[PDB]
């Protein structure tokens, strides 16, 4: 039989191999803008990142014509950002992938009782640490 | 609070990030040869790989002067392979890393009862599948 240590080793090897086959900030803005027009400030708050990081990601998305700025109809000083037509199916495709992935994790989790899920949760947190 | 699905998603993201920061056959031969001189046949059996794959990996290791061929003192037709002096500390360093990694997984596993470990084992097998 196989030790749990070896099972864990093999499992992590499989996830790392799969890895070896848009930044995440950019893709998170895409997803956010897919749901509501927003400002730099709003984006920084919702994403929990610095204003410099938001400006940097917004610039990359703009260069790619994934998003576009406009002026708040109420206030001429506030710049709003929204998806371009070109970005609509990009964001939709990313949102769908994310949702499907999470659904898969959720269905797997649902095969376990709350008590079992707590075991799994503690296991994953402790193992996460070894990789942070 | 955070759903298990989201915990799993974040956990896999961390392992994949860590990944984004010698082939495994070659390194397995190094480790094997670190413990005993062997032939192509022996290597293929122990590693569960094709003779072509072994020849391919042996050639790469030889080019790198990590291993060297010699003739079986008993039989002139059989080629044995062993580490070179240069490879000794390479294999030692790899063996030590592997052992340390497994020790870490083992110590983490030891914080869980056999029953909890079974929960974790089933969880990991089912999740592995999603990535094979």
């Amino acid at each position: 039989g196989m030790s749990l240590a070896n099972q864990i080793d093999q499992f992590l090897g499989t996830i790392m191999q799969f890895a070896e086959n848009l930044t995440s900030t950019q893709e998170a803005i895409l997803m956010l803008l897919a749901e509501q027009i927003s400002t730099n400030a709003k984006i920084a708050e919702k994403l929990k990142i610095s204003p410099a990081a938001v400006t940097k990601a917004l610039k990359k998305l703009q260069e790619q014509e994934l998003i576009k700025s406009s002026r708040a109809t109420n206030d001429e000083r506030v710049v709003l950002w929204s998806l371009t037509e070109k970005a609509v199916p990009v964001a939709k495709e990313h949102a769908t992938h994310h949702e499907k992935t999470l659904s898969t994790y959720q269905e797997l989790g649902n095969k376990f009782t709350d008590e079992e899920q707590e075991v799994i949760s503690k296991f994953l947190s402790a193992l996460t640490e070894e990789f942070q």
